[PDB]
């Protein structure tokens, strides 16, 4: 019922929630837009997405309360084949999630699970996007650029400013993406297009090969459901080097276009693919 999470199914043992359910690169179709070095490689905010919708679905409170993921880990990239199907699992005990995937001809074999994400979840009863007076950053160079790792679906950024580290980037889903809101808690094109404002930053100064790939994130909070439209404001935090660097870390506010804050992220921490 969730297009990621799948179906909650009985409870394996006391105590012991757990989702199940297929996906494969033609659905959602997001999942077969994104590539690394050739290979269809699952966004790391479907981890994010699959959380948030956890978190909604198990944990109590009012509709209205805010839904937390934190202490995020991406452990294992999921690479699909071209229409093979993958079973996707997320299983939770106490406030700790864990997310894995598997063949579905082995996927009754605990051993031929992957994890590739794991964190905590919470909820809780429930500034302002600055006027950065930016440069606008190009971004019909910055997608011709990426389209190696990104299609069409994910190319949903309108306009981009920057001043120093800092960008406001408004972003909006379209087409099918944009028919969705009721599916997600927060589409992974939405916010993979926050996370790309901080890719085209980045990629002023150092070279996009062996691009940034989200490894782990200390907190994503989610004020307002099913957005299809933000301004978003990111701060790069100080890199090692001046020149090229392996690693990269962000802060992100979203908001809507009454300028309400829909959702915050602390430190996206990105890391260069070997
Ligand atoms: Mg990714």
């Amino acid at each position: 019922f969730h297009p990621l999470l799948g179906r909650r199914v009985p409870d394996p043992a006391p105590g012991a929630r757990c989702f199940t359910g297929t996906v494969s690169s033609d659905r959602p179709a997001y999942l077969g837009e994104h590539w690394v070095y050739d290979a269809i490689v699952v966004l790391g905010v479907t981890y994010l997405e699959m959380a948030l919708a956890a978190a909604s679905r198990l944990l109590p409170g009012n509709a209205a309360d805010t839904l937390i993921v934190e202490d995020v880990t991406v452990w294992s990239p999921l690479v699909l084949r071209a229409g093979a199907p993958a079973r996707l699992r997320l299983r939770s005990e106490d406030e700790r999630f864990e997310i894995h995937s598997a063949e579905p001809e082995r996927s009754d074999d605990e051993s031929a699970w992957t994890r590739h994400a794991t964190g905590r979840i919470a909820r809780r009863q429930l500034g302002q996007l600055p006027r950065l007076d930016g440069e606008a950053v190009e971004l019909d160079a910055y997608y011709e650029r990426m389209r190696i790792y990104y299609g069409p679906r994910l190319r949903n950024i309108r306009h981009l400013e920057r001043r120093g580290r800092e960008a406001i980037g408004h972003v909006c889903l379209q087409g099918e993406e944009a028919q969705e809101s009721a599916s997600y808690e927060l589409h992974p094109a939405l916010l993979d297009a926050c996370f790309q404002c901080v890719f085209a930053l980045i990629y002023a100064h150092e070279s996009h090969r062996e691009p940034f790939v989200p490894l782990g994130c200390a907190r994503i909070e989610l004020r307002a459901r099913g957005v299809r439209e933000v301004r978003v404001h990111l701060r790069l935090h100080p890199p090692r080097s001046t020149d090229h660097n392996q690693t990269h870390t962000a802060d992100l506010r979203l908001f809507d276009m009454e300028g309400r804050l829909v959702a915050s992220v602390d430190a996206l921490q990105l890391k260069r693919a070997s």
